[PDB]
């Protein structure tokens, strides 16, 4: 049931100058689509969904987690954190930092969360603990995005990222109301409109977490699709590639979303 239909991803990664990887899993049938998908890349901002999942998780054992009231000092606020600057005075909740960091990829929410769950340890924890053994935080903000080639630091593959993601949002990882709030939070998502959901029609449900390292061509999207009138496909993007220079490309993970649905028979 793995391509069943040949997809020309080679030619797409060849025009992109890098490497294109590529799961993707029809939850009905089990067919899959699968290219490099056990090849490590870059999470980069990626990692900031399973991070969401990782505090709902916690928030199962402690009632209460997701409206304690968090408050941070300036020097929490990094780059690109364009939620959280707008609370400086104020304060977030636990769920707010958690919304903002799914839906906004918000860097100082995604490290004040990563602290409460104990670093980069703490969220590998949690993967190995939904049977994710490939899945691997190592550093902390804008060091973990290095995508340094060969490096698995702060990586994970197509594959691992799609069987987690599909375990979090349809399997049984979480308890059924922290399930739909992380379906809530990625169908919320701003930040990936030009990736996988440029390739799904405006009629079908879909949620989504991007990410973008900056350099070596790194760049990537995960998302659970919806189409209607039959069972939901979740799927992995991500890309590298050789240069440090070398740019990204949102258009080539849109057409590797493209080539995944059509591999997988899903009529969009």
């Amino acid at each position: 049931l793995t391509n069943l239909v040949a997809e020309p991803f080679a030619k797409l990664e060849q025009d992109f100058g890098g490497s294109i990887g590529v799961y993707a899993m029809d939850t009905g049938s089990g067919a899959t689509v699968s290219y490099r998908a056990e090849e490590r890349f870059p999470l980069c901002s990626s990692f900031k969904g399973f991070l969401a999942a990782a505090v709902l998780a916690r928030s199962q054992q402690q009632a209460g987690l997701l409206d304690t009231p968090i408050r941070y000092g300036k020097n929490a606020l990094v780059p690109w954190s364009p939620i959280s600057e707008k609370y400086l005075t104020t304060g977030m909740t636990v769920a707010e930092l958690s919304a903002a960091a799914v839906q906004y990829s918000d860097n100082a929410a995604a490290n004040l969360l990563l602290k409460e769950l104990g670093g980069p340890a703490g969220l590998t924890a949690f993967m190995r603990s939904i049977g994710d053994t490939t899945f691997r935080l190592d550093r902390w903000q804008l060091e973990l995005n290095s995508a340094i080639p060969g490096d698995a630091r702060d990586t994970s593959s197509p594959r691992a990222v799609t069987e987690s993601l599909q375990k979090l949002t349809l399997g049984s990882a979480l308890a059924a109301p922290q399930r739909q709030q992380f379906v809530d939070w990625l169908k919320g998502n701003t930040t990936g409109n030009h990736r996988i959901r440029a390739a799904v029609p405006a009629d079908w449900a879909v949620g989504d977490k991007t990410g973008t390292c900056g350099v070596y061509g790194t760049a990537n999207d995960y998302a659970v699709v919806w189409p209607t009138g039959r069972a939901p496909i979740v799927l992995a993007v991500y890309t590298r590639a050789p240069n440090k220079d070398d740019k990204h490309s949102e258009a080539v993970i849109a057409a590797a979303a493209r080539l995944a649905l059509e591999g997988l028979g899903v009529n969009g």
